[PDB]
Parts: C-alpha cells; structure tokens; sequence
C-alpha cells in the first residue's frame, strides 16, 4: 500500500487523481523535460489503462499489483 500510493501520487500532476499521456511523457525522467524515446513511456501506460476511458486512476495501478 504506502509504497504503490507513494509513487502514484507523484505521477499524477495534480490531475484530479487521474495520469494522462502528455503528463507521464513530461515527468517520467523526473529531473524536468528529460523523457528520451517515447515508445517505452506510450508501451507502459497503454499496458497500465486495463480500460478507465485511456487516462489511468489511482484505484487502477495499485489493484493492477495490490488486488485485496
């Protein structure tokens, strides 16, 4: 739980709890505008949205690994 809540609510840019595209390409290589190939960031979160209508909910990633 305090591990997986944690490095979620980083990801999300305030977004009312949810992760978008744009949001995961920019802060993905944390230090600024750093994500280098698009292609690893866009296969990871199209694996991670198992449907949430394509921008990602906490709820979603954490039952994804925590299932109870």
């Amino acid at each position: 739980e305090e591990e997986i809540l944690r490095a979620f609510k980083v990801f999300d840019a305030n977004g009312d709890g949810v992760i978008d595209f744009d949001e995961f390409k920019f802060i993905m290589q944390k230090v600024g505008e750093e994500p280098l190939t698009d292609a690893e960031v866009e296969e990871a979160m199209k694996e991670a949205d198992e449907d949430g209508n394509g921008v990602i909910d906490i709820p979603e990633f954490m039952d994804l690994i925590k299932k109870s």
